[PDB]
This record gives C-alpha cells, structure tokens and sequence, in this order.
C-alpha cells in the first residue's frame, strides 16, 4: 500500500524547494495552497470542483466542528471523508489557536463552557480522521513582551510534546497520519530557535511557522521569516499557517515555505473581489456592467472559459448564489495555478525571474 | 435547419397527453416542468447541473431582468442565453402579472417610475432572446367579482392581439420564436370560455390557463381545470403558469395540462424543504441528524448518490451556500424524475396506475 508520510525534494532554488509528501490519501505538491473548509465544506464548492482547481489537500476546522456536529457524531457517521465526500488528505487545526477565555497548564477553557487540551485535541482530530494532525499550540497576542511570547512559546512546547505522546498512544492515527509541531516566539530570534530546537528534540513529521498572520505587516512577517525557516529540519515540511495573499506566499516561498493556508480566496469570493494576475479586482465595481471578458483572460479555469465579469457583476449585486460559486472557483482555482507557476519555475530554475515578473505585473 | 415550434403528441391516456416541442434551440419533453431562474440564473446551480437533473426549459424572469441589468444591456451582451451560459430554451413571462401600480388601457405603470406594456413587453422579450414569448396580460384578483374578472380578462385578451401583432410586425423574432396567450376568467366558467374563444381567433402557438396560482386551494384549482382546458385548442401545449406541489403537477396532468413552472423546488429547498416519494421533508429537523441514508433513497441525483442527509443536515442548519446547493438540485432532480415518470407512463397506458400509486405513498 501506500506510505503514511513520504515528503521528497525534487528540486531547489536559493530558499525555495519544491516536491511531493506522499500519504496514504493521496499526493500533495509542494509548494501547495490548502482551501480551508469552514465546517466541513469549502465554501460554495462541492468537493469534485475543489479537486478539479488543482488541490491536494484541504483544511478541516477543528473549532468549528468540534461543537457541531461535534467529533464524535462525525465518527459515528464514518469520519470526516466520508461525512463531506472528499477522499484525498485533509489537515485539521488543533483548535486552541482558534478558541483564543481561561488558560492553564491543563489546556484552554471558553464558553456552555468546554475545555480543550493536548490530549482532547489530539483525540478530535482522530476522531475527525485527519490525515495531518496538528499539535495543539497557544494564541501568543501581538504586540507581545518578550517574557510573554516566552512564557507562551513554553507552554506550547511542553504541549507540543503532550501532543506527540497523545498522538503515538493511538496505534491507528500513528500509523496511518501524520503530526506537525507548530513554532512559535512571535517577532523575537531567540525565542523562534528556542521553539525550533524544542520541536525537533520532540521529532515531528512538519513544522509550521505559526503566529505569523497576526497583522504584524509583509516586512515583519518576512523578517522573522528570514531567520525562523532555516531553524526547522530541511528535510521536513515547512507550513506558514494562515498565511496568505499571493505576494506573501511568493515572498514566503522564497524564504523556505512548502504549506500554505488561507480563507481569502474563499472568503473574499464571496465578497467581490477576485483574484487576477494584474491584482486584485472588485467584480461589484459598476465598471464591470459590461465586461464580456472573462475574471482573468489567461486563467484556465472553467467559471473563467464560461462566464464574462458582465455576468458575474450582476449576479454578485443580485446577491445570488450562482454569483458566490463562480467567484470561489475561480479564486481558489487561481490560488491553485499560482502553486503551479511556482512548482515549474522552481523545478525549471527560473523562481526569481517569475517572482520578478509576477510582482511587476500584480503591482502595476 | 431545426423547426421554429413543432408539437407532436406521442401518447394519451384519458384527458393527459404525453409528446415533445421540437424548437431551434432543443426539444421539450411534455408535460414538462421549468426550473424559474430568479435573476438569470437558477438559483444555486450551474447551467449544466440544470441540464443534468433532465430539465428541457427553464424560465426567464422578465420582470427582475428589465430593472437589472435591463434588456438592452443584456441584448448588448449577446442575449439571455450566453449571458448566462443556458443555450437551450428559455421562456419569458411577460412582467405585467409579476409587478402587479396604476394600469389603463395602454398598458402598467408602476414605481424610479416604470411603464410597461403588450408592445414593450415584447420588445424586451425580443432583445432577452427568449424561445417561448408570454402575451402581456392582467393579474385578476382573488377573489373577484365577474364584473372585474371579466373586464380584466378582456383587457388582457385586447392585450393579447396587441401581443400578437407587435410579435409578428419583429421578423427575427416570428421567424426564431414562438408566442403562447393566456386564459383569465378568474375562476368563472362562461368567462373562461369567452377568453378560450378570443385567443383561438387570434391565434397562438400554445396556450396558458393564467391566474390560478393565487391560493384557491386543490379542489377549486382542479374545477377550473377540469371546464377550461378542454376550451383550449388540443393540438397546442396547454401550460399551467405558477404550479405547484407535485400532486397539483399529477393532478393537472391528469386535466391535459402539457406544461409547468413553480419556484418551490428552488426556494423551498434553500429554506431546508426537501421532496420524496414519501412526502416533502424538512432536513434541518434533529431527526435527521446522523440518518446516513440519502434524501431519498430511490432518487437518481447525484446529491443522492454522494451524500448523506446528516451531512445536508449539517451544511444547512451552518448556514453554508453548499447546503443549499444540494438542496435544490436534488430539488429540481426530483422535479424533473417526477415529470419522467409520467410522461412514461402516458406513454405506456399506465398513468392512472401511476397517479394512484403515487399518491398513496407521498401521502402515506
Ligand atoms: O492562522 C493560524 N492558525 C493556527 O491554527 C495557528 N496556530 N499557530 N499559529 C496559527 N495561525
Ligand atoms: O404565476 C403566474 N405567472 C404569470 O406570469 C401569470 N400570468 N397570468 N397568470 C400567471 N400566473
Ligand atoms: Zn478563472
Ligand atoms: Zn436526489
């Protein structure tokens, strides 16, 4: 059969690597993008058109369906595959991070009330079925004092390891999923390989770069990216949760990232705005009544071989359905043919000039 | 090249008939249902999810489409049919019953102020492109008196040879399209018989019994249709306008009824209603909640070979767009195997057969 978790470097350029992780469900390119489900759906897409955008792999939230339909109906009813008709590898968060409330060493208390820890985490997403599982990790707030992002980052390490030893109790997640160990440390150098050195001690299948999309502007991010990537194992995974719009992925590429996660494609879909190689566009704009060219004349996409932005003008201004589909196709697909400009050019040794040329162009 | 308007009756059973219009745009199986499009679009589905339940026709909303985006606007941009990527036909209602204001003989005016009447409605059909144009008639109240039934269903039949002639005086459109009159009578028999009469002198190519959507009720729907279908031409489709429950299509069928249009699949869908063999269900009941079994475990669909009604459950009880997605295709699936399974039977001699055995069960 096949491997549990199989992660391999085809080719490199500078920071940038580009591969394969091989799983049990199936193969995830990398560098990939992973649409976020909301509560066990990819907004306005069934799962076929999710696949048929290029995608590999997509995001479970474990906050949200932890309380409905909760983790052990969802098991009842065969697991998270089975519940939302998609067959290929799914990533589940840990759910801490996002419920941040009440703290302890324990785990997290919020509101009627319930209590998360390492352990029930680990739990939930076996439940779930996840393919990649998460360790649970803590909100670190940003601005952060230095002995604040510590004591945080601490504590996530003692649950990261929490984690890792919930998770290898469980003879069928450990032998058929995988688990990342999420690093934290916020802005600071010291405390980034502090975490670092704390995660691969533990060992774990990826690392994420976590606390990273709270606000903290590109520059930021990239700083502390610069320094925290070349910490992490280089034969491992490297996922930059919750990040982002395409010139942060572009950027975070070129700094070490292989994973990506983001609701805006989905979210901001439903809101108007598109995705186009020349920007972004806000397909509600009254300048768009009468455009009968596709969202993006080279995107290959099928809203975009069908449908002109006259008509998906209008049918966002209806506020009709249709109008939402169209538009989280499309941006999800872009998103998708992003990812594959940026695995052939990495494979061809051509990043930098693509990168060059995207900005250039997405910025005019 | 393919014919204009050709009906052909196949098969009868008592006052039911079974047959095909063969257009230039594609042949309509009778008796037909047409899924309503809202504002050029079927609510939630894609033009070829609405091809693949097995619907022939869908309805053009005249009356949403003439404010936004206008029909010059969409005459710009090609037509109804590749602005919203439906090349089959498409039938238009006329919009004088919708937005009934202040009328006259000339025509409606209504509220920034709109005037619409026979000569402007069939332009704006025109410049939409519709197949089956609707003559511009009246809304009769109900209940009416005779006296106001009577001058109302004389206006619209002055209305309907205004129709008529601003239809022929358009050659592309007489040449590429067919016009359909309207009965009204309200629910007066002698009334109904002289509107029967003005429209056959004036001459159509099918025939609509109007105003019988306003909530008469089963039981009086049934009396009008059992006195005044039979005063419509045979050898034109006859079309039910605005109905209904699938026991008002078996029953209206049953009263030679060749044609219908409802909004309940579509909107009652979005809304958690669900139809079966066994009777209409409300998916978003707890009972529902973990029931593995499909919405209906003798439909075709292909919501119905994927998912679960716990999962439809879920999606619409969250709120998410993919709810009401599946929702109404099952929907309008269901709608369309309906209309399948009679004309099957008219074609076979066993639609009486079929009737009763239908309602036994939805009604159980
Ligand atoms: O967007 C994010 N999601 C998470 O689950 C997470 N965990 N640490 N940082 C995080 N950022
Ligand atoms: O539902 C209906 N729609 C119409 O357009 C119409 N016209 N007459 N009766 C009607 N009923
Ligand atoms: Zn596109
Ligand atoms: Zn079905």
């Amino acid at each position: 059969d096949r491997p549990r978790f199989s992660f391999s470097i085809a080719a490199r350029e500078g920071k940038a690597r580009t591969g394969t992780i091989e799983m049990k469900r199936g193969v995830i390119r990398t560098p990939a993008f992973m649409p976020v489900g909301t509560a066990a759906t990819v907004k306005a897409l069934k799962p076929e058109t999710v696949r048929a955008t290029g995608a590999d792999i997509i995001l479970g939230n474990t906050y949200h369906l932890m309380l409905r339909p909760g983790a052990e109906r969802i098991a009842k009813l065969g697991g998270l595959h089975s519940f939302m008709g998609w067959d290929r590898p799914i990533l589940t968060d840990s759910g801490g991070y996002q419920v941040m409330t009440k703290q302890s060493e324990e785990g997290v208390t919020f509101k009627s009330r319930h209590m998360l820890s390492p352990e029930r985490s680990i739990e939930i997403q076996h439940l779930l079925g996840s393919d990649i599982v998460m360790a649970f990790d803590e909100c670190t707030p940003y601005p952060a004092t230095p002995s604040r992002a510590a004591s945080s980052m601490e504590r996530s390490m003692r649950w990261a390891k929490r984690s890792r030893d919930a998770f290898d109790s469980r003879k069928e997640q450990a032998e058929n999923a995988a688990l990342f160990g999420i690093q934290q440390g916020s802005v600071f150098e010291n405390l980034r390989q502090q975490s670092a050195d704390a995660l691969a001690e533990i060992g774990f299948d990826g690392y994420a770069v976590g606390g990273l999309a709270v606000g903290e502007g590109q520059d930021e991010m990239f700083r502390v990216l610069d320094f925290s990537v070349p910490m992490l194992p280089d034969d491992k995974p490297h996922y930059l949760m919750g990040v982002g719009k395409p010139d942060d992925i572009v950027g975070a590429v070129e700094r070490g990232i292989d994973m990506f996660d983001c609701v805006l494609p989905t979210r901001s879909g439903r809101n108007g705005q598109a995705f186009t190689w020349d920007g972004p566009i806000n397909i509600r704009n009254a300048r768009f009544s009468e455009d009968l060219k596709p969202l993006d004349s080279e995107c290959h996409c099928a809203v975009c071989q069908k449908w002109s932005r006259a008509y998906i003008h209008h049918l966002i201004r209806a506020g009709e359905i249709l109008g939402a589909m169209l538009m989280t196709e499309h941006n999800i697909a872009f998103y998708q043919q992003l990812m594959q400009k940026i695995r052939d050019s990495i494979s061809e040794g051509r990043f930098s000039q693509f990168a060059q040329d995207f900005r250039a162009r997405y910025f005019a």
